[PDB]
């Protein structure tokens, strides 16, 4: 049943599991297709990324704020699940990553009939 | 100083003020850029978006989800200034939306000397 | 001495463990032996089904109820022994399941004597 | 408005209220339908059974259980209108016992008509 | 399943119900078979005694009790079902009155078959 | 001073000391008067008796109940004063146990008179 | 060390030793000398007496008090020596019983010299 | 009666009332006179400035400090009537500015006479 | 490490340690150059001064403040170190006045080196 | 009543009392038969023993433990009557000694008829 | 860093690790030697056993007893490495088991040197 | 067990048992040897002892003191054994009174052997 | 994401993780390059030193400390990847030792492209 | 008016304070003469001892304890005046220590009238 | 008794007292020799230094950590007795620095004789 | 900035600081002149005195007082700056003791100028 | 037995009661004896006074001060018994102030003899 998250900066996650792969949703806004660092292995997925903050001219000062200021921002993820890092897709639109890890066939349960 | 937020659905808002102007910057990861609406006039600004829900095949379970799952979300601010709804700008990229609001010419503060 | 169990819905589960084999009681009334799908690998056992409600004609009303809406209900356990889903067996009578899950060779204690 | 609930053991229930009947259901996982006793009147119906324990042999040991022990269990429950014990129907499937009451006729509740 | 017990003084009850009658015990030690008054009708059962003081020459002094000192002790019963005050019996022996009360025939539940 | 009281089950004790004996009562309720063994030695009594439980039927079930289901019950007490086994007497009627000891010769207090 | 005091009513106490004998002081305002029952034995003394209440003509009214109403008045000390019963004396006067009991020769503790 | 303070840093203000005006005063100690930054409009006011902090030669450590080290520091204030911003006055000194800001004609409150 | 400050009055102190002297900032806005009064001897300085304060016309109120009223402020400061009296410096610019003390021969710490 | 265990060290006590006998448990895993001295005497028993530490090699850590590691133990026990040293017998195996004391004749309870 | 210790009924265990093997400790007092099954395999080792119950003939009663009744007791371990189920060792001595259990080769740090 | 203590004033008791006597060490400092008054009898022994109090000039003042003033101390001490009052010894230095008590025979624990 | 410390004494910890490797940094002042033993294996390091105690001639004595007295002291550490033990660094300079531990091929994470 | 006491052990100190010296008193119970170190040097005192502990024949144990075991123990007292260590003197019986310091001539207060 | 202790970072001292002299132990791992500064006068004495932080690849991420960042730390210690800075010794080794302060002659307590 | 109070008994002081001397008023209410005695030196004056008590007739009672009994009071008190004891003046009026205490030389603190 | 006390300021009281007459004592340091207004009447009596404030030169300034400050003070008390205005006398010396009343000869408690 094991899924162990951690990291630092927010990023919700979400984690789907179908049959034979495993989804990984994560909400990314404001972070830059190309400074997502997407790598995985065996049960673990890494997502790392870095978005830049606001900037704002000299004559502009902040009057309120509720968006966490923190830049490099990360979690590694172990999925319930060893999977194929080979065979990964992965979009990002709209500020969300969602990550494709086909099940490994050694972790694809078999059925069990009842009678 | 008055700033009034309020609405329902999660929306990390930002208020930068400006001299001549008040940019908004929002968090709406997942909404698609079609399903947002933008509108303002005097000093309230109204953004109201729907992001759809992740859609999972049958086969798929959501094993887990930080991923807030209501589609209607929005939030009327009260701006500390009148603006020139007319002039306003918009773009939304990454899944944050970044509104440029002119300020008002009644509602710039214009200088007083020290001596 | 592992054992996770995980998943949503009401199903008390029971592991027996023997020499041999992992016995798993689970307790699933009102839910029909055609709506269980059972499915395990390694060392863990998944059990998901689905139990449709109480349908009440228009006429009725539940005056009272202990019995939880939720239809679809499941559980995925971490058993503490890797096991052969190809032998495993499975029966299903008065709202119980109760599946036998040989034990794998690799997790076969073997003794130690004392003297 | 009266219910009144009572007995010893695990035994969700559920009272269904129509014009002219009321229905109960109670959840007997693990019982046998020949270990069930069934008997009501006038308004009180009485649900008493006994579901024999998890065998196990000497070589197994109950790993982990949610599974109550208590073997005798039963309910009396009072009902908000007496009934026809006489023409009281009951099935009994995968763990669930449904009972159908037909209200007596002394307790069928006739209307009033609004103006 | 109502069963109201009241009245004053120290008599444990114990009540007993079977298929077509009612047992009631109650702890009567110190009192005397002719100081009981004993009568019931309905549904409820009434038992009255009183059990005379520890008599002390006026050379002792009790120089230690837990033995309750009140005299007149009583408890009207509300029993689960009408009875025929009729052909109750009842016992006195070793301090302890057992009251058997068959049950009146409008008061016993009939069966219901399940399929 | 002392006295000291210890054992296990329901049994209300009462001490009761005169100038040249002490009387003990216990409530034996239900208990059978050739099931109670009493036996004393110097300053310490010892009252054990067992008290079968209540006999139902198949067909019974216990409602409710307040008598104490503990069938071996006994008391170990330490008088405040010497005794004479030899003399002791013992009644016992209506579930109660009434011990007379005499006290030893060596514990008679002996009177002061003042002036 | 042992002292042990016991027994109902007001009695204020006061336990003098000396090396050989012991002193015990009671306060028994209000209490007639010949209502007062001293003896005593081994290591233990025992004070017993009755105060007769306030009599008031039918035409008062106890407008206040602080004095205990309670009449009959006692207490069992336990001594930290055997005493002779037989050579106490007793003096009550001023509502103040007094009382010498000499040391027995067996608790008379011998030096110990020391070098 | 309406005033609202809001900004960052450490600046004590102070409001003073006058029947055609308003003074506001601010302690800025340490901020430089041309490091200010005062402009109004309205019924509001913004007062913002930096003050340098503390240089200390490398040899030099800060042994104990009581002075907030913030550099950039403001507050907008809401007045409770509009103001000529155009004849706005202001002096600085002693780390102390001083503003005065003249009703406009619109928030003159007007008398009323009592007879 | 010994610094004690000690007076009335608010005036934030700082207290900077150099190798061969010590610099104290203290914030004094409103007071005035000519009202402070320094002297120091040993290891101890005292900076007392008065502010006068805000002088309102009858017509105005003070609607609002966060300037302490407090007139006369002190405080007398153990440095860590004895000083040169004869040589200290200050400045008081922007309500902030700068003192430097030169640490006296006697105080000033020699190395040590390592190998 | 008495029974005054005391001493130190980790050494589960239990005390049978039969009519003419008094049987003594301890369990004292991983003390050596010769290294318990046992020893009594009119109503008080001693049991003193010494059980080594765990020896481990310098190679080898203690991961974790839950045996204390006190050397010296031992309990003296005060027995609820007088028995015979010199007809004690004792049994120690599988780390558990059991020592059997007559009781002395003194202290033989002797019976008491009822009747 | 993993140990997992789990199992029913008093059995203090002690874990030694050395560099090529793990040693076991546990005490199981008044447990006879071939009432207790050790077996291991992989990671986990196994304790089960049964100690019999003090037997007291109808004469005795316990008068107290600190010595755990539960007859059937055991533990599941899991060591910090796998081991050679096939050259484990075990002696058991005054009621304490202690096993060997040789570290698997797959299991054996090596060294790292330093400079 | 039974050990009292028991008296006033500080004076800090050890007791040490052995096979055939008892030791008994009290902290007496600053009282003088011809101070102290030692006896005892049976298995109680009493110290008591009287330290004058610290005498200062009337010029000295008493500028901070954690010894007790007060001067007679004492302590009657229950012996877990009767002892030869008669073979007792004792010394004292340095503050600390020393004594030796023979066990009396009659108090001599004998040995019981193991087989 | 699993990281599990664990071990006996102060060691402050660093894990650094590289794409193929990772470093761990600990702090063992005072310990000597040759008491410092260091071996892996797996996804686990095991770092164990011991530390002399601080040697005071007979004339010294510790005034005041801060630094910890234990003497062996040691941590496994559960890396999150697998390592080649055979391939690893360390230096050890300042007390302060650090590890370098290259990533097993086979927990190195493989990247998964975005589009 | 400063006093400062500090060290370690068991040592209830007494300051008095004459006009032109210090009396320190000292409980040093069972310490012996020759263990003391007396030395003291401006306005600070050192009073270290040792104090063997408790001998104990292997047969004897230490049924119970209220002296403190600590063997090494002292304090270094900040007297309220310098002294002349030149001229202190010191006596030690029954086990205090009380040491006369003459004040220091620069430490003797000289008086001042009033009128 | 005094001993101030101040300054930043963390910096675990250690001050052992001889009779001519002062040791002070401080934990500076990860500090670079070179990099400590060390003086004193009187009787206090100052550690300063800096550790650089751990240098980190912009690959490798801190994924756990316990060692303080803050680079620049110190300690100014008030020791218990003026020193000879001129004769202060000081080595540094395992991160260790370890120095030697001479007792000023003026600050050698001289002894005092009892007799 | 150092002021240290302590002593026994109620007297109010205030101590009150000018540039060349310190002024000290104690309330010695009901103490006599020449009951007074006062004395100081380098940076503590000294003031103790006794005051006797209320004397009344054997008729007399006190029927409520506020006035504290205690005789003997006093208090040494920690000036700021050293003194000229040998100038000191004081005055005893009304209850009031008034002491002047010239500041010495050193002490004086000398002013430094800004700029 | 009523005495009733109240005003304003610090004037410890206390109440003196004799057989024909009251005496009061009042505190009231620093007041001066022309200062303080004394008159009564009936059965109260009424003490004011005003006690001026210390004066301090501009050149200091009170650095502590538990005097207190306010100026004028007193008190009207309820005496238990009607007084002599007309004789009562009083003394005012060392701030203290003693007021003498004759009791009003209607209030002199007139004597009751016991038999």
């Amino acid at each position: 049943t094991g899924i162990q998250i951690s990291g630092k900066g927010f990023m919700p996650i979400s984690i789907i599991e179908g049959d034979q792969h495993i989804k990984v949703i994560a909400w990314l806004p404001g972070v830059n297709k190309e400074d997502i660092i997407l790598n995985a292995v065996g049960d673990t997925l890494e997502i790392r990324a870095k978005r830049s903050p606001l900037m704002i001219t000299e004559s502009e000062r902040i009057i309120y704020s509720e968006i966490p200021e923190e830049e490099e921002i990360y979690r590694t993820i172990k999925l319930p699940a060893t999977v194929k890092e080979e065979n990964a897709s992965a979009k990002f639109e709209n500020g969300v990553l969602s990550v494709i890890l086909p099940k490994a066939e050694s972790s694809i349960k078999k059925g069990i009939n009842i009678e």
